[PDB]
Order: structure tokens, then sequence, then C-alpha cells
């Protein structure tokens, strides 16, 4: 639009030029990382008499109370200013009020929403009660126990590991996200494991090492939040 010589001021306008959302997670696409907002004054005719978005100051709550943080900056480019609202260490998501004041007034109020659209492991279910290991497991059943779980995300997707990265397992990864820990019937033959971090990502993942040969329950205990009842899988490391 244009600024134009028009009437007196009539009312002010908060545009929201985006979506209005901010997603913390950190591969959305399209990227959507802010909330773009100008503000206008309009005469009774709707004639945009003034774009006030550089004189005015947006502000959020002082102290932080629903774990939703924005920082908002003046970018001024191409002789035009936009109000940027961006996540500044939101801790949660939801919305969060914006005051828009030109000097000590108060022209109105507007909700930017923090989002976060990262998948999320949602589903975890075990293929078989029972697996044996072998040579090629090397002494450790992290592996064949991955192997025996089947992982899904919000959108009832497969969370698998990509082959496009060698050194990482995104599968692991993502059931480490929902794992609390794992209990061992016998902690002589597998250790049991308490801290999830343990279960080391790499290109050969391990965690569950075999101390000596025999026959364990392994029961997997996932965190309140995701509501998953804890899986048990015996497993047999032969002599
Ligand atoms: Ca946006
Ligand atoms: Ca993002
Ligand atoms: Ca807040
Ligand atoms: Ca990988």
């Amino acid at each position: 639009v244009n600024v134009v010589a028009g009437g007196p001021v009539a009312n002010y306008q908060i545009k929201v030029l985006d979506d209005g959302k901010i997603d913390k997670s950190a591969t959305e696409s399209p990227a959507n990382n802010d909330v773009q907002l100008k503000v206008y004054a309009v005469d009774a005719n709707g004639n945009i008499v003034g774009d006030i978005t550089n004189d005015v100051t947006i502000t959020s709550e002082a102290t932080d109370t629903n774990g939703v943080i924005v920082n908002a900056s003046k970018s001024t480019a191409n002789g035009d200013t936009v109000y940027v609202i961006t996540d500044n260490g939101s801790k949660k998501v939801g919305k969060e009020t914006l005051t828009v004041k030109l000097g000590t007034v108060t022209l109105g109020t507007v909700d930017v929403e923090v989002i976060d659209t990262t998948l999320k492991a949602t589903v975890v279910t075990k293929k078989a009660d029972l697996i044996e290991l072998d040579a090629a497991d090397n002494g450790d059943a992290l592996a064949k126990l991955l192997a025996n779980l089947d992982i899904k995300d919000q959108n009832g997707n497969p969370m698998v590991d990509s082959a496009a990265t060698p050194n990482t397992n995104e599968k692991l990864q993502a059931l480490k996200s929902v794992l609390s820990g794992i209990v061992s019937s016998d902690t002589s033959v597998i250790g049991s494991v308490s801290n999830v971090d343990n279960l080391k990502d790499d290109a050969s993942i391990s965690g569950l090492a075999v101390k000596k040969a025999g026959t364990v329950t392994l029961t997997l205990v996932f965190n309140e939040d995701s509501k998953i009842a804890p899986i048990a899988i015996t497993v047999k490391a032969p002599a």
C-alpha cells in the first residue's frame, strides 16, 4: 500500500502480515520463525494516512508467566519498517500477548503463538516377545532390541534411521526422547539403564552390554507425558 494525504485518523490497525505463529521446530518447511507486524493509521474512508510501525513500541510481559518468551524488533529496509517478533527461549508453546503503544498511549493488543511441529515419538511397540543374540551383536543387545521396536510419530508415520547419516541413529534418538529407563531382571547378565544417555548414539549403537551368558527380561519404561505403557522383551545371550 501507500501512505497518502487523507482525512483525520478514525482508527488504528495492527496488521499481521504472516500467519501469526512462530514454529520453534528446527526444521519446519517452509521456515516459520517470526511474526511480522505493521501498524497503520486510517481515516474514515480507509485511506492509509500513516504508517506508524516505526513510531510505536511493542512489548510483552516483563516477567514470564507461561513459558512463552518472544522478542520484538523494528527492522527497516526499502524505506519500510516491519515489527519482527521472534522466539527467544520459549520452553513451552502457546499464546503471548503483545501490547502496542504510541508513546504512553496503548493503541491495542495482539497475540502471537509459539508452536512446535517437530516430529515426536508417539507410539512404541515391540515386534516379538523374545530376541536372541549371536556373534553379530558383538555382546551388546541394543541394536537387536531397537530392531525389535517400531516407533511412530504423531502422524502415525515410522520414525527410522536415515542411512544418509552414518554416525547418528535417528530411531535410537527417537526412542531416547520418550524412554525413562530400562530394567533388567538380572543385572549380572545385562545391566539396567537408569540414564538413557548411556544408550550411545554412534555408527555402532551400544549400551546394553552382555556381562555373562544368560537370559533376562528387559522392561522399557517411558515418560509420563508420552503415556506409553512399559514394554518387556526377553533377551537370550547364549554361551
Ligand atoms: Ca509466522
Ligand atoms: Ca523454526
Ligand atoms: Ca511469557
Ligand atoms: Ca543415521
